[PDB]
């Protein structure tokens, strides 16, 4: 996906083009910043929208996706090296938590990897 309103004119867009009949195909490919860093920011501080949608998408994979103790203690790393916390945790289990939302409009893709990987754990 990618921001609503960038997703709704593309589609929007083909409609005029008279392909509103057709079923629309989405592929996108995952980019890494070497422009700026990872600083906790938002789109009103510096995020660029394509950041945002990296985070959110990432987000939405684990809706109510188990989070273990050696998951969550991954992100604490991340965290204490960035000196900043980054996620909304929720506590389902003596060692276990789930992601309800981030704090910023950025995530590293370090981190991303491993809330992913437990995303395709609690699949299997």
């Amino acid at each position: 996906n990618l921001s609503l309103s960038d997703l709704h004119r593309q589609v929007s867009r083909l409609v005029q083009q008279e392909s509103g009949d057709c079923t629309g195909k989405l592929r996108g490919n995952v980019a890494a910043n070497k422009e700026t860093t990872f600083q906790g920011l938002t789109i009103a501080s510096g995020a660029r929208e394509s950041e945002k949608v990296f985070a959110q998408t990432v987000l939405s994979h684990v809706a109510n996706v188990v989070l273990t103790q050696e998951d969550t203690a991954k992100l604490l790393q991340s965290t204490v090296k960035h000196n900043l916390n980054n996620y909304d945790l929720r506590s389902v289990g003596n060692g276990n938590s789930v992601l309800v939302s981030l704090r910023s409009d950025q995530m590293t893709l370090q981190d991303a990897k491993v809330l992913l990987e437990a995303a395709l754990r609690q699949e299997s």
